[PDB]
């Protein structure tokens, strides 16, 4: 179905680097549909429940921690397939598993500075859309290129 | 230094596909991005920030076509940014704009133009205030403050 | 080589202004623009060729390129014929979706590429020079 | 006024250094409809009667017989005031004139390497796409975001 | 044609990870890279290629800048590419500079404005004779000449 | 560790289609840092020792006499597993055989022209860097953004 969402946050490096609109650019052009953007700065206890399945690894409060370092941009893409679309468009979590030309493969070198935070599952995507925006911030809208970019 | 403008693009930015573009043009002249959001204001919400069009005769066309579709609101902050945006943008009629401006490599109508941006100092204040809580203002360093300005 | 391969924008590929881009891919790995034209086929000059209801609704740019392997070649830089199993770094890994609106076609073998040509163009519109950086391109 | 139309022709120059894809894009992501495409090689016949109001400067033999030296992409736009926004995409005849963002200001250096021809008014542009284009090469459709590119 | 330019990539140029674009620009625009390294200059190299403005107060500033970081040293080959070659950097000061223009794409600050371009043929012939040896200029027919000159 | 260092050199046909700036871009934009980068045109004897283990086998006095058609882009990149992520940012040795963006995949198409040289290994990298470079064009900085591109 043509209406799935995920998630998409740009990590605090992503953002100090300058690459807001680069990533924002490989979503647009692919063909999936913008339905939320917002640059915020997450409380602790939000990324802790962001990162909750990860709470027993000895990384945890590193990890909270790293991402406390500035604004993040959080992002949902909505389209067809576009949770597993998105986690190849972003490449291996670790950067140097990467593809070129995907984000991590064009941009980033450190699992620990990787730029980008992927849902890991339709499962997961609900989970972490419904934790970072209201559903009003959820914006409801055709895509003007719909009928151009699916047949069904 | 502190300055700070407001940049929207227009539900035709948009829909367009033309957020990256348009964020990347900032983001590469060395400005910060201080809020970012996709909203979908009220009626009542854009005629407070068309306000100065009140009484001219496309203000009823203007705000419907701004309720068309979702709208990208931001603050970028920097060195002289309000003037400087305004120059990144173009001129407000896109047959009037220098290609290598977001409306001269990108726009062709006057009432499609894809962005907005605030005319002065005192008005992206007000539009600052209109469109974002204060929470939703970012307070950062940028990485690259020191290469980008001399003070 | 003078090998040449049969290139097609889908007209979901011209109306989301990817011609440009498109071209440019092509352009850039070394491979020579031998014809190019921007057309609307007939139904039947399409059959020799919801599916065929769309290849109507648009125009179609048909190109040809001369290069060495650029059949085999060309098929990697459109990439897979469903975007959802393409690279990103392909044309259908960075602009598609859907197996219906992959963007673009190209030949699947070096002869069907001259059958598609000869179906296409009149050998008038395929022109022939000789690309300025050959030598830096080829040995 | 929506669809006035004009030529633009990319030179055999253009053509030979790999300029035809980012000459395309410019055009594309201002909002103007590609209404015909082609590669071709005009006669000498044809390119004197394109050039027939400069047959009396002095460098009009030179003109022609570069503009037979390779194959030209000829292209014909549509959109509102194209053919005097497409001289200004185009940037000025002699490229050191030329600001940059321009084609001719990004790509070129001399006025007879220039990259680039575009049409100088509506009625010579008519004049143009007539004389380069059968009337079934031109393709008649309505661009996908018309509504989004003008308010008519 | 053939007249030369040189070109520097300042520290915040190279720091800010600007050195493939702006010799994109260059590139793009036909013109031909006769010489490019990136070195550290002493203060006496700075010094001497900002001698007209030893008189200046902001001289030693401008010096110790310079000495901040790395610096891409370049000289450019074509026809008025010293001219050219402004016009590509814009305006000193970068909010002067028009967008489409190196510091009107990336710069706001003059103190931070990524390049440094001759500002005359004349004062070109001195600069890349201070920045280069001989053997480091490069003499080669651009692959492209015959297409990019009548 | 991120002070390891490879060798890479833009072969004539790169320098010559135009390729130095993009090949420059890609490396930047990983966040790997340019630590000495010079236009040269080696002597043979010079580029003898550098191909010196394919001193026998047959491509030698063709592919020696190629890398002195024109002037090279040497460099050196530095950054963790800089020497293996700068051979994935290259492409496979045959272009034809480098997926999409890649160097090779992107821009070139024959082996004898694949534009880029890039050293095989980080001990081939030590030794390729001393011969090509001076200890003092070595350049010693620190990124300006090394910690929001390494967690070290």
């Amino acid at each position: 179905m043509s209406d799935e969402q995920t998630f998409i946050a740009i990590k605090p490096d992503g953002v100090q680097r300058g690459l807001v609109g680069p990533i924002i650019s490989r979503f647009e052009n692919r063909g999936f549909k913008l339905a939320a953007l917002k640059l915020c700065s997450p409380s602790k206890e939000h990324l802790e429940q962001h990162y909750a399945d990860l709470s027993s690894k000895p990384f945890f409060p590193g990890l909270v921690s790293y991402m406390l370092s500035g604004p993040i941009v959080a992002m949902v893409w909505e389209g067809r397939e576009v949770v597993k679309t998105g986690r190849t468009i972003l490449g291996a979590t670790n950067p140097l598993a990467s593809a070129p030309g995907t984000i991590r493969g064009d941009f980033a070198i450190d699992v620990g500075r990787n730029v980008c935070h992927g849902s890991d599952s339709v499962e997961n995507a609900k989970k972490e859309i419904a934790l970072w925006f209201k559903p009003e911030e959820l914006q409801k809208y055709k895509h003007s290129q719909f009928d151009w970019i699916y047949e069904k």
